C-alpha cells in the first residue's frame, strides 16, 4: 500500500523593482523568463497494524523541472504511528506555525506574486511532533527540536498550536520559542500567529497577525519585535477562481520607538480549473517596502500551470 | 494514470589515444574498465481532460548505476497540455535539434564508440515548444528561450524544425539562432542540420549534414562556421542488427581559408535482442582528428546491456 | 514487472565519549538528538526471457530523512542475468565481504548501538561479480575491479567467498586483494573474514573472525596486520526479540611486535515487532578502546522506528 504523489508547476513571470532614494528614483532591475513555481514529487505509504492502530512514513522531494533541485527528502519526511490516541511522528518536520495558515495559497516563484513576505518564517525541522485528533472541531499539535539536531550557536525549540472549525469557521493558532539563535546573535525569540476566516465552498476568506520577538545581543540588549497582518479573499464562480490579498508590516520596535520601515503588498490573482488535478493560474502583484520618501517599490506578474497527481 | 519508465544501461569499455606531432608519435594514453552508458529513470504521467485535450508532464534524471549522478529533473521534465491543435509544453526540454536525427544510435560513454563529435551542438534548455500533429506526413516545431533564463552573457535562441514520413522515406530539419554567447565572445550564431534516409523495418540508412555559424567578437570581426556530415546504415538479421555510421567534419572556416583541422570517424556495431526490452551490444570505434602530419587518432571497444522498462 | 522497495528508519540516540591520558580523565564530548538510521529507497526489476533465463536491474538510493542524502544509485545498483547458470552483475555492487556475515544486525547511526567497528571495511564497488547457484547449500561467488574504476593510486581487488548452510547450520568465507593503496601507501594488502553459527528461527548465534594484511611503504617496509572477532546472539520469544554482540580487537601487528591498542565493545537490544514489516527497536552501547591505562571509553543508547515497504 504505498502511493506515489506529486505536484508539477511551472509558468513566465517577469518582475520589476525600482529603488529611490529620498529625493528619486535611484536603480530600477527588470527582469523576465520561465519559472518553475515549486515542484515536488514523494512516496508515502501506511500499514495496517490492527486495532486501528496504522504506521505512517513519507519521503519527500523538490522535483524543480529547471533541474536545479537535487537531493533526497529535501521536504517534509518522516515516520511515525497514527492511532485513536493520535498520530506521533518523527523525522523532518514542517513546523507548526507552517500547517497554521494558508498564508499564502499562490503559487509563484517571485517574491511579489504570492504574500510571500509574511510566511519567511515558517520552517521545516528535524523535530518530533504529536498531532492530536478531533474533537467537535478541536484538534492540537505540539514539537520539540534538540539542541544538538538545531546546532552549536542554536537551541530548542518548541512548537505549539490549536485547531478549530465549526462548519464554515475556523481559527487556528501557532507559536515558537527558540532559547538561542545566530545569524552570520538574538535570544529569547518566540512568534505566535492567529489566523481567523470563513471557509465553506465557494467562499473563502481569512486573515492573520504574527507576532515576533527577539531579544537582540547587543551591549544594549534592546529588546526587537515585529508585527504583520494578511488577509485574502477568494469566491468560486463556476470553474474560475478569483482571489486576492493583502499584507502590511508595521515598523519593527527596536530599543524602544519604532525605528525599522514597514512594507505594503497586495496579490489578485485567478485559476481556471481543468479538472480536480489540472488547473491554471495567473498572478500580478504590488509591494512597496520601506518608507515613502526614500523607498523600494517592485512589481510582477505571473501565469502558470499545476498539475497534482 | 503516471508511468515508471527508464532504461539501465551499462557495460565495459577501452580505449587508446595516440599523439602525433609533425614528426612521429608524441604520448600515448590509454584505459581500460566498466562505465555506465546513461542509465536514467524518470516519471510521466496524463489526465484526460475532455473533448480530446489531455495534460502532460513529466520528470527525468539521470541514474547512472555507479552512483555518480545527482539531482532531480536533470533531464528532459516539463508540463504541457496535448491536443488536437498540438502539443505545447513548457519546462526544461530537448532543443528541436536534438530531436532531428539519430545522430547516434549508440550507446556508449567513450566519444570513440558513437558518432558522438557531431552532437556536442545537442542540448537541452528551458525553453517552450509548440509541437506539431501530423498531416501526410507533415510535422513542425518551434520553441524559444528567453534571455534571463540563458543568462547575462547570453542571449535568447529560437528553434524550428520540420518533420516528413511517406511510409520508409524521412526527412527533418532542424535550426537554432542566438543572438549572443559567450565562453571562459561570439555572436550572430545559427545551426542548420538536415538528414534524410530510408528507415522501414529491416533497413535504417541515413545521412545528415550539419552546417554552424558564428562571427567571432576579434578585432577583426572574423566569420567563422564549421561543417560536418554522418552516414549510418544498418540492417537487422532474425535477432542480430549490425550497423555501421561514418563521420567527417570538413576544416572549419576562420577569417577567410579554412585554417582549422578536419576529423574523420567510423564506428562498426552489433545488438543481440533478448527481448524488445533488453538488447545487449558490442561496438569498436576508430577516430583521427586533425591534420594527417601532427595529429591525433585514437580507439576503443564497448560491450553493453540495456533494459528499458 | 518492476518493484518500489525500501526501508524508513530513525529514531533518538545519545552518546558520552570519555577520554583519559595515563593519568586521569582528559575531555568528555556528550550529545544527544534525532538521527536517521540509513533509510533507502530503490527500484529494481525483472524480465523473463525464457528457457529459464532471466534478466535484472536494480537502482538504489539513500533516502535520509533528515535530508541530508543526495544523488541516485548512491548503494547497491545493477544491471546483469540471472540464471540456472548463475547469476552475473555488474554496476556498483556491495562487496563480497559485505554479504558475508550479518556482523551488524543493528540499525543504529552511532558508532556504538551496533558493532560497526569490525564493518569498516566493508564496501561497494564498481566491479563484477559471478553468484553461483547452491547445490546442497554450497553457493560461491567471486568479483573484480579494474585499475582504472579504483583509480590513479589504487589497483584492482579481487573478491571470491562461499556459502554453506545445512538446516540451522551455516558458515560463510569472504576475501579481497588489492596490487596497490593510498591514503592522504600500502601494498599488498589481504583480508579474509569467516564466521559460522546456528540460525534456525528462534535462535540466532554467530561468530566471525576478520584479519586484515597490509605491507607499509615505510623505509623500513613493515608489515602489518589487525584481527579482530565478534560474537552477537539472539533468541525471539513471542514478538519480542532481545540480542547482544560483542567485539574485539586484538593489538595491531606492526614491525614486529604488538605496538598498536585494542578495543573492546559490547551491544545489548530488543526489537518489538508490530509486523512483519514494521519494527521497533531499543538499544544501549559500550566501547572502550586503545590500552586501560590511557584510552577512550564511550557509551550510547538508541531508540528506532522500521519499516520496510
Amino acid at each position: 500500500d504505498v502511493t506515489l504523489y506529486g505536484t508539477i508547476k511551472a509558468g513566465v513571470e517577469t518582475s520589476r523593482s525600482v529603488f529611490h532614494q529620498n529625493g528619486q528614483v535611484t536603480e530600477v532591475t527588470t527582469a523576465t523568463g520561465i519559472v518553475d513555481l515549486g515542484s515536488k514529487i514523494g512516496f508515502k505509504g501506511q500499514e495496517d497494524l490492527g486495532n486501528g492502530l496504522k504506521a505512517i512514513w513519507q519521503v519527500e522531494q523538490k522535483a524543480s523541472i529547471a533541474g536545479t533541485d537535487s537531493g533526497w527528502g529535501n521536504r517534509q519526511s518522516f515516520i511515525g504511528l497514527k492511532g485513536g490516541f493520535g498520530k506521533l511522528r518523527v523525522g523532518r518536520l514542517n513546523s507548526v506555525l507552517k500547517d497554521t495558515g494558508d498564508i499564502n495559497p499562490w503559487d509563484s516563484k517571485s517574491d511579489y506574486l504570492g504574500v510571500n513576505k509574511i510566511a519567511e518564517p515558517e520552517a521545516r525541522l528535524i523535530s518530533v511532533r504529536y498531532d492530536s485528533p478531533e474533537f467537535a472541531g478541536l484538534s492540537g499539535s505540539v514539537q520539540y527540536a534538540l539542541n544538538d539536531n538545531a546546532g552549536r550557536h542554536n537551541s530548542e525549540s518548541y512548537h505549539a498550536g490549536f485547531n478549530y472549525k465549526n462548519g464554515g469557521f475556523f481559527v487556528q493558532y501557532g507559536g515558537a520559542y527558540k532559547r538561542h539563535h545566530q545569524v552570520q546573535n538574538i535570544e529569547k525569540y518566540q512568534i505566535h500567529r492567529l489566523v481567523s476566516g470563513y471557509d465553506n465552498d465557494a467562499l473563502y476568506a481569512s486573515v492573520a497577525v504574527q507576532q515576533q520577538d527577539a531579544k537582540l545581543t547587543d551591549a544594549s540588549n534592546s529588546h526587537n519585535s515585529q508585527t504583520e497582518v494578511a488577509a485574502t479573499l477568494a469566491y468560486r464562480f463556476g470553474n474560475v477562481t478569483p482571489r486576492v490579498s493583502y499584507a502590511h508590516g508595521f515598523k519593527g520596535l527596536v530599543d524602544d520607538a519604532d525605528i525599522g520601515n514597514e512594507y505594503d503588498q497586495v496579490v489578485v490573482g485567478a485559476e481556471y480549473d481543468f479538472s480536480k488535478r489540472t488547473s491554471a493560474l495567473v498572478s500580478a502583484g504590488w509591494l512597496q517596502e520601506g518608507k515613502g520618501e526614500n523607498k523600494f517599490v517592485a512589481t510582477a506578474g505571473g501565469v502558470g500551470l499545476r498539475h497534482k497527481f
